[PDB]
C-alpha cells in the first residue's frame, strides 16, 4: 500500500487491519451525512467544522471503520482513505525537487478508476500556511482551481475559531468546502460513550469500573466546567483514573510514605541527649519530648488496617471460582437448568451472603478514606470527584473530602471560633451539607447570604472562617471592597471595560479571580455604600452562575458561598441598643427582634429592590453583644494569642478578674464593642512586645493575670 | 547494531515511514553522575602516566559536581573527562 501513500503520510485502512482501530460509538447522523457529502455531482470536500472537544477526528476513523466492515453504499466500497500531513506539516521537506516530487506527485495520483485514495486532512487551516514562501504561492491556492473536479476528495476538521479566522477570511477557499456542524454530544450520549469503552479500559488496563463512576464521570465534569467540551471531560477523567489506581494499587500506598517521614526527622533529632540542661526557654524543651509520643500512632493503625482491607482480598479470591465461575460453567442452552434446587440457588445465597457483605464494606470504605482507598480495585464516585478536585482550585484536605463526619462538625468547629447567632449558622453549615451530598442546585450559587446587623459584632469574620476550615487557606477568601465600588462607572471594574475601550485584556477585576478558584467563598464586604448600578448585575450574581465576561465566556459560581455583609446597623432596629441586655428573653427577646427583622427586610424594599431580596437564601440579623456574651469573646481572642504567639513561648491565661476588668472600660455602645479589638493592642500589649524585663522573652509566658481592680494596669508576674 | 544521536533522526531517519518501524530504539541514559565518578577512577591510569602527574581521587569527585552545577550542557561525561585534561 505504500506505493499509493508515497511513503508520506498513512493508509487508514490497513491500521483498521491491525489491532489498532476497534469499532466507534454510534455517531449515525453525523457519519452518513458525510458519506453523501463525498459522493456529489461537484465539489466532493466535506468538512467537519466543529468544537475542540468535539471528537470528529475520532469520527473520520468510524467512517474508516465502515468502509473496511462494508457498511457504506457501493459506490464508496474499497477506498483508501490516507491523511495528508504526519511527516511534517509540509507533508515531506523535498530539497531536490523542490515543486516536483511533492504537489505533482498528489494531484497525478487521483487518476482512473483503480485509485481509489481518499485524502484526509487533521486540520485544514494549515493548508493555508503550507507552501508559504517569498518565491511561492501557498498550496490551499494551488488546490482552490482543483476542486471543481470529481476526482478530488478531502475531508477535514477545524476548530470554530480556526474556521473563523483563517478559512472564512479568503472567501473563495471558504466556499468550495461544505460545512458540516459537529454538534456537541448530549449528557446522556457521553455515557453511552463511556459503557462502550467498559472493554477496553477492564482489558487493557484490568482495573473495574463502577457504574456509579460512570454517572458521575460525565455529570460532575459538565456543570462544573464550561469549556473543553463534554465528550472528552466524561473520558479524560477516567483516562486521569486508569493511571491513578494503576501506581498506587499495584505497589505501596502513599499513605504509608507520608506517616513514614515526619517521626524519624524532625521530632527525634530534637529530642536527643544534645541539651539535658533545660536552663536557657526551661519551658519550650518539656514540648519537645512530648511530640515524639503522639508520632507512634501514626504507623502501627493504619498497617494493621492494610491487613484487614487486605483481609478483604483474599475473600475476592474466593467469589472468583464461586460467584463469578458458577455462573459462567453450568448455566447453558442445553436445558437451562442442570438441577437449579442444588449449587445454584445456594450460590445465589452466596452472592449475598458473601459479594454484598464484601460489596457494603467496601462502599462502607468509600466514606471512610474518600480517596487513595487502600486495597480497592473498583473506581467509585467520590474518586471521580477526587480527580475533578485535583484540577480546581482546592487543597488534598479541606472539609470537601471529609464527607460525613467533618460537615456535622463544621457546625461544631464554626461554633469555636464564633460564638453568637447559631440559627445563622445552621443555615450557613447546612448548605455546605446540601453542597456535600447530590442535594445540589445547578443554577443556583450555593449559599448566598444576607448579613444585616449592628456595627461591631463578627459579620465579615465568618467569611474568614470558612476560608480557613472549609477551604484550608485566605487564598480562597475573595474580598470586594466595595468602598471602591460606591460610584455608578464603577459597575464596569466587576465586568471588566467592554471591547474597544481601554484595558479589555483583562476580564475584570473580581469576575477574573473567580475564574481560576471556582470552589472559593466571595466576600462582599459592604453593599450599603454602592450605587444600585452595581446591584442589577449582582442581580445575575445570587441568580445563576450565567455571568459572563467581556469575552463573554460563563464564569462557574456553584460551589461559591456568596457571603454579603451590609451593616445598616446605624440605622434603626438593632440600632436601637437592646434595652435590656440579657442573654435572651425567651418571651421578649425572640419578639421583639422578629419585629424588627421584618422591619429590615421592609427596608430592604427601600433601597435594595426587592428582586435582590428574592434571590437571598437567608438574611440574618446578628445579635449585638454586651456583657453576658463579650465575657465569653475574649477568653477565645486569648487562645488565638495562644495558638499564633507560642514556639517563642506565650501561653496565657485568664480569670474572673481579667475579664471584668476589659468589660467595664472597653464596651462602647456606639461602636458596639469594636474596641474590644483595641483595648487588646493598645495597652496589654503594650507589656508585651518590650525590648528587656518587663516581657519574659523567650524563656517564658505561663501568667495568671489577675489584678486588684484599682483601675490601673497590674501584670502580676506570675509567669 | 548502529547509532544516530537523539535530536536528529526525528527529521531525517524517520522520512520512509516503513523503516522506522524496523528502526527500534535504545534509550541511552542520563549519566547518574555518582556512578560517573567511578569511571574517572579507572580511566586515570593512562592520564597519570602520559601526563606524568598523580591525579587526587578527592579531586575528581568534586569533578562532577562542578559538571553538575556550573555547567549544564555538552551531556555531562564528556565534560569530566575534559576537564581532567
Ligand atoms: N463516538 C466515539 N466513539 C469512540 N470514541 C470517541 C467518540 N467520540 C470521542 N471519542 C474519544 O474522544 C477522543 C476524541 O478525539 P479528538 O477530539 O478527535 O482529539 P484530536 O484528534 O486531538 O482532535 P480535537 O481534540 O477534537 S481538536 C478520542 O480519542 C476518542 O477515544
Ligand atoms: N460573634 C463573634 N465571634 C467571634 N469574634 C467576634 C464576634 N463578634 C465580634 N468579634 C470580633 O470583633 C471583631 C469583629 O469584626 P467585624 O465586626 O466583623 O468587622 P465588621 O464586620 O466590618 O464590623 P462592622 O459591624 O461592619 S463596623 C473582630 O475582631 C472579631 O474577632
Amino acid at each position: 500500500g505504500t506505493l499509493y501513500i508515497e511513503q508520506f503520510g498513512s493508509n487508514m485502512n490497513e491500521k483498521v487491519r491491525n489491532g489498532k482501530l476497534q469499532g466507534i460509538y454510534g455517531r449515525d447522523e453525523e457519519i452518513r451525512a458525510i458519506i453523501e457529502s463525498l459522493l456529489r455531482y461537484n465539489k466532493n470536500s466535506p468538512v467537519l467544522v466543529g468544537n475542540p472537544g468535539t471528537g470528529k477526528t475520532t469520527i473520520v476513523e468510524g467512517l474508516v471503520y465502515r468502509i473496511e466492515k462494508g457498511d457504506v453504499p457501493k459506490e464508496l466500497q474499497g477506498y483508501t482513505v490516507i491523511s495528508l500531513n504526519f511527516r511534517k506539516f509540509t507533508s515531506g521537506t523535498s530539497y531536490r525537487g523542490e515543486f516536483e516530487t511533492r504537489m505533482k506527485n498528489i494531484i497525478k495520483e487521483l487518476k482512473n478508476k483503480k485509485n481509489k485514495i481518499i485524502l484526509f486532512v487533521d486540520e485544514i487551516h494549515l493548508l493555508l500556511g503550507a507552501g508559504k514562501a517569498e518565491g511561492g504561492t501557498d498550496a490551499a491556492n494551488l488546490l482552490k482551481p482543483v476542486l471543481s473536479k470529481g476526482e478530488i476528495k478531502l475531508i477535514g476538521a477545524t476548530t470554530i475559531a480556526e474556521y473563523r479566522k483563517f478559512i472564512e477570511s479568503c472567501s473563495a477557499f471558504e466556499r468550495r468546502f461544505e460545512k458540516i456542524l459537529v454538534e456537541p454530544p448530549s449528557v446522556d450520549m457521553t455515557v453511552k460513550i463511556l459503557r462502550s469503552l467498559k472493554s477496553k479500559y477492564e482489558n487493557f488496563y484490568g482495573i473495574n469500573i463502577t457504574d456509579k463512576a460512570l454517572v458521575a464521570a460525565a455529570k460532575i465534569s459538565d456543570r462544573f466546567i464550561k469549556d473543553r467540551y463534554l465528550p472528552d471531560k466524561a473520558i479524560d477523567l477516567l483516562n486521569k483514573a486508569c493511571s491513578f489506581l494503576q501506581v498506587q494499587l499495584s505497589g505501596k500506598p502513599r499513605i504509608i510514605d507520608v506517616t513514614e517521614r515526619d517521626i524519624e526527622r524532625l521530632s527525634y533529632e530534637i529530642s536527643t541527649l544534645e541539651k539535658d540542661v533545660d536552663k536557657v526557654s526551661k519551658k519550650k524543651y518539656n514540648k519537645l519530648i512530648k511530640e515524639f509520643e503522639e508520632k507512634k500512632e501514626q504507623l502501627k493503625k493504619y498497617y494493621e488496617e492494610y491487613v484487614i482491607t487486605g483481609e478483604r482480598l483474599k475473600r475476592k479470591k474466593e467469589i472468583e471460582k464461586k460467584l463469578n465461575d458458577l455462573k459462567e460453567l453450568t448455566q447453558n442452552y442445553v436445558y437451562s437448568n442442570k438441577e437449579p434446587p442444588i449449587e445454584l440457588q445456594n450460590s445465589l445465597k452466596e452472592a449475598q451472603q458473601k459479594y454484598l457483605e464484601l460489596y457494603k464494606e467496601t462502599v462502607a470504605y468509600v466514606e471512610a478514606k474518600t480517596h487513595n482507598a487502600m486495597n480497592v480495585d473498583a473506581v467509585y464516585q467520590e474518586h471521580v470527584s477526587y480527580i475533578y478536585l485535583r484540577d480546581s482550585g482546592m487543597p488534598l484536605g479541606s472539609l470537601s473530602f471529609e464527607s460525613s463526619k467533618g460537615a456535622l462538625k463544621l457546625y461544631n468547629s464554626l461554633s469555636k471560633s464564633i460564638i453568637g447567632n447559631e440559627d445563622i449558622i445552621k443555615s450557613l453549615s447546612d448548605a455546605v451539607v446540601k453542597a456535600a451530598t447530590g442535594m445540589k442546585d445547578p443554577e443556583k450559587p450555593i449559599g448566598t447570604f444576607l448579613f444585616l446587623g449592628p456595627t461591631g459584632v463578627g459579620k465579615t469574620e465568618l467569611a474568614k472562617t470558612l476560608a480557613i476550615e472549609l477551604f484550608n487557606s485566605k487564598d480562597n477568601l475573595i474580598r470586594v471592597n466595595m468602598s471602591e465600588f460606591t460610584e455608578a462607572h464603577s459597575v464596569s471594574k466587576i465586568t471588566g471595560s467592554p471591547p474597544g475601550y481601554v484595558g479589555f485584556s483583562d476580564s475584570g477585576q473580581l469576575t477574573e479571580a473567580v475564574r481560576e478558584k471556582p470552589h472559593s467563598v466571595v466576600l462582599f464586604d459592604e453593599l450599603e455604600k454602592a450605587h444600585a448600578d452595581v446591584f442589577k448585575v449582582l442581580l445575575q450574581i445570587l441568580g445563576d452562575g450565567y455571568i459572563n465576561d467581556n469575552h463573554r465566556r460563563n464564569i462557574d459560581f456553584s460551589n461559591t458561598i456568596i457571603i454579603m455583609t451590609s451593616n445598616l446597623g446605624a440605622e434603626l432596629f438593632k440600632k436601637k441598643l437592646f434595652f435590656d441586655a440579657d442573654n435572651s428573653g425567651t418571651p421578649e427577646y425572640k419578639r421583639v427582634m422578629e419585629d424588627v427583622r421584618l422591619s429590615l427586610i421592609k427596608k430592604c424594599k427601600k433601597v435594595f429592590k426587592p428582586e435582590f431580596v428574592n434571590r437571598i437564601d437567608k438574611i440574618g440579623v446578628f445579635e449585638p453583644l454586651n456583657k453576658k456574651n463579650l465575657h465569653k469573646i475574649v477568653a477565645l481572642r486569648f487562645k488565638k494569642l495562644e495558638k499564633r504567639l507560642e514556639e517563642k513561648n506565650i501561653q496565657v491565661s485568664v480569670s474572673e478578674k481579667a475579664i471584668d476588668y476589659i468589660i467595664d472600660q472597653s464596651y462602647d455602645p456606639e461602636l458596639g464593642a469594636r474596641p474590644t479589638l483595641i483595648f487588646i493592642e493598645s495597652v496589654i500589649m503594650t507589656k508585651f512586645a518590650i525590648m528587656y524585663l518587663k516581657k519574659e522573652l523567650v524563656d517564658d509566658m505561663d501568667v495568671f493575670v489577675d489584678y486588684n481592680s484599682k483601675a490601673k494596669n497590674l501584670v502580676i508576674n506570675l509567669s
